[PDB]
């Protein structure tokens, strides 16, 4: 981003060794047996003794911070995404459901799409001009690098690890987006010769041509290849681009500013599961029989516009976190609401280039293999969307409690009520106050959270006593949060020590092969908060076979929740988890209301 800004920002720190190990042991107590804790406790003491293993690894990290702009950046990008071989669909790329639009006919659908494209191009203006406003997370300026990674970029399949291409700052920045309709991709320029952006009306006229140039779904859904295992896609990709035409088409897709998906009508479903289906549409496409083939999941930004009014998006995670994405959404959405003005006549426009794909028996086979893979993925996904209308940040705030901590504590209560024990819990923490900062881990399962969940369901504990435990759990969570955004958490630090050991060519410390670390890094609950002015909601699949993926947008009067699970694990159920979460939130409000503070 703006160089002047990025330079004034502090570099990612390396927390003290003893400090992090201290927090580690604390966060483990509620999720591991006493026997395992005692053992882990021993490993830690040795690991940090003077002239020991840990001390040496720690020095390595500090040297790393001196030789790099961010000691964690590259390591995190590779281990979290580039080296993650599972399909990006569901397992990595978050999906987003935006507010349903009122268009009723195809003309309105395209009308909205054109407005959306224009809105994005407007946001891009600030990016190219480095005029994008400065953000804060608590009186501290935040890194804006992520904003210069989302547009005109794409992920690229690699035989061993993937890579990412960014053409935003290339010699001749791309001036075209890509539009997908009935599995067919089209290259569309959204800028004039002079360099001015096309207007909503102009873009509309073009979208009309595009739609009529692909009225039927008779072409192979080549885009579905992008939803397969990364290793498999890497080989299919390499073969796919052997053809000049194919290579040319893929190239346009990768360089395009962003992709717009014009989804077709899908089989009407029961109103009680409608939202869950739309969520599926945005996350994976619904299947090879619906809209999954009308996408290119390597593309950083994909905006989806259904024909029934539904709209949303799915983005490739290597590029950024939710905040930057929603900032873009809030701007675009608010832009689509801007009234009209001088609808002067516009001169003829060129015909959008159709990105053809020469299919061969080998490619066809890859496509079919991709369809089968995706079917298995989809069928195994259990999604439940929950709109918590009872209240939002309003209640927790009136109680002088952090809404996010209130929600996280509520989730811990719900989980305990179901399984009778706590579990490793992950919550995304933004480290953007640091140059190139991405995230760290806030662990919601703690000593105080466990003390609360137990006392809460205890029919022998005074209701007033449960209130104290509640506030203490929330405060303990707020504290952890404050430390996390300040680079004082320990998860990324511990990962760094492990990676430092590998690089130092020294044996893997037992502390990392310890059963406790395995449990600690096996997140049965993987979560994140993605606040937005737009009444939208995000979602993603669980990070472990027996876990849940929960995301939420805390609004003032309500909270948009998404809960995912895998059907392969009989012990988990999205609907049930959502129900217990709704009830945990209500029960906590009831407890606090029953015992007011003032007088
Ligand atoms: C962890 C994190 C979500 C906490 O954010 P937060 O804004 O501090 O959340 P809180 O619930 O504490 O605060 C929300 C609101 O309640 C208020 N509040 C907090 N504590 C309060 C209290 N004790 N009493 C009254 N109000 C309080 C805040 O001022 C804020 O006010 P607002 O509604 O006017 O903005 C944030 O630090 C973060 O890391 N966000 C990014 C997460 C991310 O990366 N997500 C995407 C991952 S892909
Ligand atoms: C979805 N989840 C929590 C697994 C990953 C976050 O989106 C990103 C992060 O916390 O690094």
């Amino acid at each position: 981003s703006h160089m002047a800004h990025q330079d004034a920002l502090p570099r990612l720190p390396v927390p003290p060794l003893q400090q992090s190990l201290d927090y580690y042991l604390k966060a483990l107590q509620p999720i591991v047996s006493e026997e395992e804790w005692a053992h882990t406790k021993q490993l830690v003491d040795e690991f940090q003794t003077s002239g020991g293993v840990g001390e040496r690894l720690q020095k390595g990290l500090e040297r790393r911070a001196k030789k790099m702009e961010n000691w964690l950046s590259e390591w995190w990008l590779k281990t979290a995404y580039l080296q993650f071989r599972q399909p990006v669909v569901i397992y990595s790329s978050p999906g987003v459901i935006l507010p349903k639009q009122d268009f009723v006919d195809l003309q309105g659908q395209l009308r909205f799409a054109a407005k959306l494209i224009e809105g994005v191009l407007d946001f891009k203006s600030m990016i190219d001009n480095e005029t994008l406003p400065v953000e804060f997370l608590g009186g501290q300026p935040l890194c804006m690098n992520q904003y210069y990674q989302i547009l005109s970029s794409c992920r690229v399949p690699g035989p061993k690890q993937d890579s990412v291409v960014n053409f935003l700052k290339s010699k001749r920045p791309p001036t075209h987006i890509t539009v997908v309709h009935n599995y067919q991709f089209f290259e569309l320029d959204v800028y004039h010769s002079d360099g001015t952006p096309l207007t909503s009306d102009q873009i509309f006229v073009q979208l009309e041509k595009i739609w009529n140039s692909s009225l039927q779904s008779n072409k192979e859904p080549v885009g579905i290849l992008t939803s397969n295992h990364r290793n498999t896609w890497a080989k299919a990709y390499n073969n796919l681009i052997k053809d000049k035409v194919n290579r040319e088409s893929v190239n346009s897709i990768q360089k395009s500013i962003f992709t717009v998906c014009l989804d077709k009508q899908v089989p009407r479903v029961s109103d009680d599961v409608y939202r869950n289906h739309v969520a599926g549409q945005m996350l994976h496409g619904g299947g090879s029989k619906f809209n999954s083939g009308n996408r290119w999941f390597d593309k950083t930004l994909q905006f989806i516009v259904a024909e029934d009014g539904s709209c949303g998006m799915v983005y490739e995670h290597a590029a950024a976190e939710g905040p930057p994405i929603v900032a873009l959404v809030d701007h675009v959405m608010e832009y689509t609401k801007k009234p009209e003005l001088v609808r002067s006549p516009m001169v003829p426009l060129p015909m959008p280039k159709k990105l053809r794909f020469n299919i061969t028996p080998e490619i066809k086979n890859d496509i079919e293999k991709a369809k089968q893979n995706l079917s298995i993925m989809i069928q195994d996904l259990d999604i439940m969307m929950l709109t918590f209308h009872h209240f939002g940040k309003d209640f927790p705030k009136s109680e002088k409690l952090s809404p996010d901590a209130f929600i996280q504590v509520a989730l811990q209560l719900a989980y305990y009520r179901i399984y009778g024990q706590a579990c490793a819990t992950y919550e995304s923490a933004s480290l953007r106050m640091f140059h190139l900062g991405r995230t760290d881990t806030i662990r919601s399962a703690s000593i105080d959270s466990l003390a609360f969940v137990k006392g809460m369901g205890d029919s022998t504990v005074p209701e007033q006593q449960k209130v104290e435990l509640l506030r203490k759990a929330v405060q303990a969570h707020r504290a952890y949060t404050d430390r996390a955004i300040r680079g004082e958490a320990f998860d990324r630090h511990l990962l760094g020590l492990k990676l430092q050991a590998i690089e130092d060519l020294v044996s893997m410390p037992d502390i990392f092969m310890d059963t406790s670390y395995a449990i600690a890094m096996h997140f049965n609950l993987s979560t994140s908060q993605v606040p937005a002015k737009t009444d939208c909601v995000m979602f993603f699949g669980p990070v472990v076979p027996d876990g849940y993926g929960i995301c939420y947008n805390p609004m003032e009067a309500h909270i948009n929740f998404s809960v995912s699970a895998y059907n392969s694990c009989a012990e988990t159920n999205a609907a049930r988890m959502a129900h217990y979460l709704e009830k945990a939130l209500l029960d906590m409000r009831t407890l606090l209301q029953n015992h007011p503070r003032a007088k």
